[PDB]
């Protein structure tokens, strides 16, 4: 049955509710990011190294300190039980079982301490809404602190909710036996309630002297945001459209990680999500200088075929894939994937 990514996706289409699928699908508008950040990744062609002795091959590597087993970590989903009874609780225990991180989403259906009860080995980080409330925010960072997350991921480029065409047709909402555990478009109201679109980088400060867990700017698109990140005392980049589902017409994740990783000047460690689907596309991104990637979509896809397992299933086919294209292109580890592998 199913032997890599796009399978899964395909199963996924098959068995979940037309609006769950969506949900999970959509991008923003008429989806030309959505279609970019996966196309972006085929423009970048590889330059293998041949003769280079590669029996033993090393995927380890570090995110902000911590050691993981492969460049190739969980995103923030929301809701996860929309896909599969067990969710979040699931993600985290594959992830466990691979040796690799999981960012929990602040729009979860399980809650911190859920989650890390399932999963208390696995490395686990916290992605973050700056809530109206601040008091909501706080005790959200307070109990990832207390309950050993070991990184904060504030996501930024959500002041208001993309404009997902498919639920709006669908009026997407949660189905009736899930919630949000921590606390039109269903979802697009909620965010207009409950999420600050006034944050400023002042709101950054303020999160800064708030917690000394590292903390990562997620969604940035532009060099001069990311330097001022990097003046901020923030740890890390997330390069990120925010899965083609915030402003359609941003550049790929791929595309725009160069001038990233050009602007930090190696001060903070740089990611990128969107569009990884291939062990390739995670070797592209490593060449260009990102310290690791992290997948949406397949984590949610691996839920609906088949939960806990359906996540270790996907996580493993990424670990082989990603594998063999070091092998192939003459890489006994991550620390020799350099700028020479790729071209545009
Ligand atoms: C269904 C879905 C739900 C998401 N929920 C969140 C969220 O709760 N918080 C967040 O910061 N990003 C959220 N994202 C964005 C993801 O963290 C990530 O940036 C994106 O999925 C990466 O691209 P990929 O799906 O192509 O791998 C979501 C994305 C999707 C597809």
């Amino acid at each position: 049955r199913l032997i890599c990514i796009n399978d899964y996706e395909q199963h996924a289409k098959s068995v979940l509710p037309k609006s769950i699928y969506d949900y999970y699908r959509s991008g923003a508008n008429d989806e030309e990011t959505l279609a970019d950040n996966i196309a972006a990744f085929s423009r970048w062609k590889l330059y293998p190294r041949m003769l280079r002795n590669v029996a033993e091959t090393d995927l380890s590597t570090s995110v902000l300190g911590q050691r993981v087993s492969m460049p190739i970590c969980v995103g923030a989903t929301a809701m996860q039980r929309m896909a599969h009874v067990d969710g979040e609780l699931a993600t985290v225990r594959a992830c466990q079982s691979l040796g690799t991180g999981m960012m929990l989403s602040s729009w979860a259906t399980s809650s911190i301490e859920e989650v890390a009860e399932a999963g208390p080995e696995a490395l686990r980080w916290l992605q973050l809404y700056i809530y109206k409330d601040r008091e909501v925010t706080k005790k959200l960072v307070r109990q990832a602190e207390k309950m050993g997350y070991k990184a904060i991921f504030v996501t930024v480029d959500t002041p208001y909710l993309g404009n997902r065409l498919d639920d709006v047709r669908n009026r997407f909402k949660l189905p009736p036996q899930l919630r949000m555990k921590n606390f039109d478009s269903g979802l697009a109201a909620y965010v207009a309630k409950a999420i600050d679109p006034s944050i400023s980088w002042e709101d950054i400060k303020w999160l800064r002297r708030l917690t000394s867990l590292p903390i990562v700017a997620k969604g940035i698109l532009r060099g001069d945001d990311a330097r001022e990140a990097v003046k901020h005392g923030l740890n890390g980049i997330l390069v990120s459209n925010h899965g083609a589902r915030q402003l359609d017409g941003v550049p790929a994740t791929i595309d725009v990680l160069p001038e990233i990783v050009e602007a930090v000047e190696g001060k903070v460690e740089v990611f990128l999500d969107g569009g990884v689907r291939k062990g390739t596309d995670v070797l592209k991104a490593l060449a260009l200088g990102a310290k690791a990637v992290f997948v949406g979509r397949p984590i949610v896809w691996g839920l609906a075929f088949q939960g806990e397992k359906g996540v270790q299933d996907v996580l493993e086919i990424l670990k082989e894939e990603f594998r063999l294209a070091m092998a192939l292109s003459g890489c006994q580890n991550v620390k020799v994937i350099d700028k020479t592998l790729v071209r545009k």
